[PDB]
DNA sequence: AAAAAAAAAAAAAAAAAAAAAAAAAAAAAAAAAAAACACGTGCCTGGAGACTAGGGAGTAATCCCCTTGGCGGTTAAAACGC
């Protein structure tokens, strides 16, 4: 019951993942994309309890396809509660493969001590964390929820010159939105929604996350 | 005829339900510093190996002294009763 349930769930997040790092543009292929339930019993086990998969052994290590060399991490600590020292070993596998890009999914919960290591860690490397139930649905798979673009620098002064607009006075979306966490959206970054319009057709916007 | 005390008129003064946001108290886990039987390490004094040689214990023979065994005579000690 256990067992079946935790592969089952762990099957789900791990497509959940691997749909996060093709929406964030990514190298991942179509066969990870479609693994099913099977699929994951047959390449990791079906046997949680006994480590047929680990929680350790599932680590997921994810490339970018205009820039190789930008990666992500992605961590399953087996732990309900996520103190310093699992962050700390973490970090110290981290610095040793040169890469600035992790997300570590926990389970319970995670302290307000390794908070404020994650907020003063920030701006050497990404480290996001994410809940197990969370990433159960995938939110932008929702009906509810229009079409999300991660826009660059370039087309963002494009938009600022076209419009006349000011950062200041754009449409605004805060930093711990799901969407925004979703695709890992930082301070200053613009994203583009595209929705269906009744009277329109469609209608795009321009959000600015802070 | 003038001075003092009590009575009365006039004037000033105090006296209804609901919901969001913030402050606060009890609690509670997470993480960072001083103790403490036994473990890590080096030294040495006592434990261990070998040879000698001797003196204290085992073995053989004897005996006689001490120990065991029986049989009978009152008889004081024991047993029974009130």
């Amino acid at each position: 019951m256990d067992d079946e349930a935790e592969t089952y769930k762990l099957w789900r997040i791990r497509k959940t993942i691997m749909q996060l790092s093709h929406d964030r543009g990514y190298l991942v292929t179509q066969d990870e994309l479609d693994q099913t339930l099977e699929q994951f019993k047959e390449m990791f086990g079906d046997k949680p309890s006994e480590k047929r998969p680990a929680r350790s052994d599932l680590i997921v290590l994810v490339a970018h396809n205009d820039d190789p060399t930008d990666q992500m991490f992605v961590f399953f600590p087996e732990e309900p509660k996520i103190g310093i020292k699992t962050i700390k070993t973490y970090c110290t596998r981290m610095q040793e493969e040169n890469i600035h890009r992790a997300i570590v999914v926990v389970q319970g919960g995670m302290t307000p001590s390794a908070k404020q290591s994650l907020v003063d860690m920030a701006p050497k490397y990404i480290l996001e964390q994410f809940l197990e139930s969370e990433l159960l649905i995938n939110i932008t798979e929702h009906e509810l929820v229009p079409e999300h673009v991660v826009m660059t620098v370039e087309e963002k002064q494009e938009l600022l010159s076209r419009y006349k607009l000011k950062e200041n006075m754009l449409m605004r979306i805060q930093a711990g939105d799901p969407v925004a966490r979703y695709f890992g959206l930082k301070r200053g970054q613009v994203v583009k929604i595209i929705r269906s319009s009744e009277t329109a057709g469609r209608y795009i916007s321009y959000r600015l996350v802070c």
